[PDB]
């Protein structure tokens, strides 16, 4: 897999960037609908941790097989992944709600398996260009004050800091040259928060069933 991944927004109508889904399937679909959503011509973005805690994580998971959802893995799919790793611990992945993988049908485990293998083809960061503007996505946040396709990144910090959005609360706000806007999911908020030229929109959909969905293009 490559760590960064571009897209040309000039190639879809409306595009649009959702929060951490965490196996809520059923409410994605019915905001889709809700919004007009077409798959023939339209873009979903997604910020990673697809799965556990929630209850349709093979439906969610799946999403990344379809042209019209691209994401971005997270912290969740990280540990999905080593975890399910010939050498991997699923220790810290049961402790993150991965449960959910053991309780399947065995027709479903082994789709879930399949699965998790093309999650690891997932970037780690989305360039998507529209109209001019360039907007980063990232599960946690981008580690550098500037940004730069292709920089090196440990990954861990891409889908595992915290630092940046707690300092943004603390009163220390600062924005990242490179990109016109950044989009990160990662830590739970009442509402979608803005710091700088940087979005939060997870909103805890699993907990409350408050899912964000933004819209970048079109409309
Ligand atoms: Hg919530
Ligand atoms: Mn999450
Ligand atoms: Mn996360």
């Amino acid at each position: 897999m490559r760590y960064y991944e571009k897209i040309d927004g000039s190639k879809y109508r409306n595009i649009w960037v959702v929060g951490d889904l965490h196996g809520c399937y059923t409410n994605l679909m019915n905001k889709l609908d809700t919004i007009g959503f077409d798959n023939k011509k339209d873009l979903l973005i997604s910020v990673g941790d697809l799965v556990d805690r929630g209850a349709e994580n093979v439906e969610c998971l799946e999403l990344i097989t379809f042209p019209w959802f691209r994401a971005v893995r997270g912290n969740h799919e990280q540990m999905m992944i080593d975890g399910l790793s010939e050498r991997g611990n699923v220790n810290h992945w049961l402790l993150n709600g991965g449960g959910w993988f053991f309780n399947l049908d065995y027709d479903k485990e082994i789709l879930a398996k399949a699965l998790a293998h093309k999650a690891d083809e997932l970037p780690l960061i989305i360039e998507l260009v529209s109209k001019d503007k360039k907007y980063v996505i990232c599960h946690a946040d981008y580690p550098f004050d500037e940004y730069e396709f292709g920089k090196p990144v440990d990954h861990q910090q891409v889908i595992w800091n915290r630092e940046r959005i707690s300092n943004s609360q603390n009163g220390i706000v600062k924005e990242i040259k490179g990109a016109d806007t950044f989009i990160f999911g990662h830590t739970p908020a009442v509402k979608p928060l803005k710091f700088a030229n940087q979005m939060y929109i997870d909103t805890g959909a699993v907990f409350c069933g408050n899912l964000t969905l933004i819209q970048v293009q079109g409309a």
